[PDB]
């Protein structure tokens, strides 16, 4: 066990090892506080993240543990990667915070589209290590769901790692519907919308609510055709999608003009209304866009990942003890 010391910064307080110094913080959201800091063992900067109420409810016992889980499974290049995760608390009993540790990363990609704007050559990088980091993920039978700009972090080497694995901007139209059985392609329509960002610059869908944003995507890709039409079962949304005034699928040729003719292709292949058709994250991998990037032998797989827990009904104190189990097992990767 290593020696802890206190301290408080941000109202919030922070007991972490010894071997993490110089706690800084770096920005807090509704997940929790994050520090940058000095790791002494490795001579890395770091941040720290502490979760916040992380079992005030059965609700949030089980997104500690399922955080935890996904955490402790990631082990690839573009996904951000637990370097360490540690409690203060010496048993079970004592056990509620949680700190996670990972590489200290620069910047999110919202930070950079918005303060420059992308050329080409740029956009390639970045989006091929969405892509590669998207097949990984969508290996292990995990969808991210929420990918946007400041979901991925990216330092100033322009090395891109997922996070998280307006938002309504980037999700796939058939969660604006609410279908019930959505697949990972809703992630590539997600990654199609940020590319799109960062040709030219501006948001392509920057819908005022869940009906406006629905209404934007229509006008670019068109209202939904027989073949798609023939694939809803919610007898409300194909009465709406019915009743709606039919609309053309646009040319993005004219609609990305000056853009690279081969981003073009890419993204006609990844906006597509139905969900059956979007190109995956491996084939989008073989793109001829990619083709200065792309590596068939270094573009890995994920180990198997048991999401079983997902269906079970447990107490907050069950969460609670198997989040305890995760923490203590943690191996730290190799240095
Ligand atoms: C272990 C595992 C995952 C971790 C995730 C974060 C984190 N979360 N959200 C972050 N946001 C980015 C801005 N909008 C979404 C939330 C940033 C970052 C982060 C990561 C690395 N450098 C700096 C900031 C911070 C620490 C982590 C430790
Ligand atoms: F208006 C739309 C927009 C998107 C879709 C769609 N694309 N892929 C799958 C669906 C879908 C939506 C609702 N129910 C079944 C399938 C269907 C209609
Ligand atoms: F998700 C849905 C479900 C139902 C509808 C709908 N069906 N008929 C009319 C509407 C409708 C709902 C909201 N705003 C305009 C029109 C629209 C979206
Ligand atoms: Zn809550």
């Amino acid at each position: 066990r290593p020696t802890f010391y206190r301290q408080e910064l941000n109202k919030t307080i922070w007991e972490v090892p010894e071997r993490y110094q110089n706690l800084s913080p770096v920005g807090s959201g509704a997940y929790g506080s994050v520090c940058a800091a000095f790791d002494t063992k490795t001579g890395l900067r770091v941040a720290v993240k502490k979760l916040s109420r992380p079992f005030q409810s059965i609700i949030h016992a089980k997104r500690t543990y399922r955080e935890l889980r996904l955490l402790k499974h990631m082990k690839h290049e573009n996904v951000i990667g637990l370097l360490d995760v540690f409690t203060p608390a010496r048993s079970l009993e004592e056990f509620n915070d949680v700190y996670l540790v990972t590489h200290l990363m620069g910047a999110d990609l919202n930070n950079i589209v918005k303060c420059q704007k992308l050329t080409d050559d740029h956009v390639q990088f970045l989006i091929y290590q969405i892509l590669r980091g998207l097949k990984y993920i969508h290996s292990a039978d995990i969808i991210h769901r929420d990918l946007k700009p400041s979901n991925l972090a990216v330092n100033e080497d322009c090395e891109l790692k997922i996070l998280d694995f307006a938002t309504r901007w980037y999700r796939a139209p058939e969660i604006m519907l609410n279908w019930m059985h959505y697949n990972q392609t809703v992630d590539i329509w997600s990654v199609g919308c940020i590319m799109a960002e960062l040709l030219t610059g501006r948001t392509l869908f920057p819908g005022t609510d869940h009906i406006d944003q629905l209404k934007l995507i229509l006008r670019l890709v068109g209202t939904p055709g027989a073949e798609l039409l023939k694939k809803i079962s919610s007898e409300s949304a194909r009465n709406y999608i019915q009743s709606l005034t039919q609309m053309p699928k646009m040319n993005f040729a004219n609609v990305f003009i000056g853009a690279n003719p081969l981003a073009v292709d890419l993204l006609e292949k990844m906006l597509v209304l139905d969900s059956d058709k979007r190109i995956t994250a491996a084939q989008a991998l073989a793109h001829a866009y990619f083709a200065q990037y792309h590596d068939p032998d270094d573009e890995p797989v994920a180990d198997p990942y048991d999401q079983s827990f997902e269906s079970r009904d447990l107490l907050i104190d069950e969460w609670k003890s198997l989040t305890y189990d995760e923490v203590i097992s943690f191996v730290p990767p190799p240095l």
